[PDB]
């Protein structure tokens, strides 16, 4: 499942604009949300092309 | 901006499983074409995971 991220895309948690996107959680955070994810989980993810 | 992400991270050259991100080139790269891409050369990246 390939998926469309668009250029105004947000962050699944709040409203801030996404920068991460988590292969095994399938979504968008953002860079404070993603901080968080990466201490509590340890899933493959990638930043977001600028 | 404006593109396409996967369920499953991907090289962006060769197609097989990733396990860099290279910030300057915006690419996921396996390990076998990111350790081509050290040779040539220097930029900030991470591992995936
Ligand atoms: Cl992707
Ligand atoms: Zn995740
Ligand atoms: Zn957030
Ligand atoms: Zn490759
Ligand atoms: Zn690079």
């Amino acid at each position: 499942s390939r998926q469309i991220v668009d250029a105004q895309a947000v962050c699944t948690r709040c409203k801030e604009s996404a920068d991460f996107w988590c292969f095994e959680c399938e979504q968008l955070l953002c860079a404070k949300c993603f901080e968080a994810h990466q201490w509590f989980l340890k899933h493959e993810a990638r930043p977001l092309a600028e």
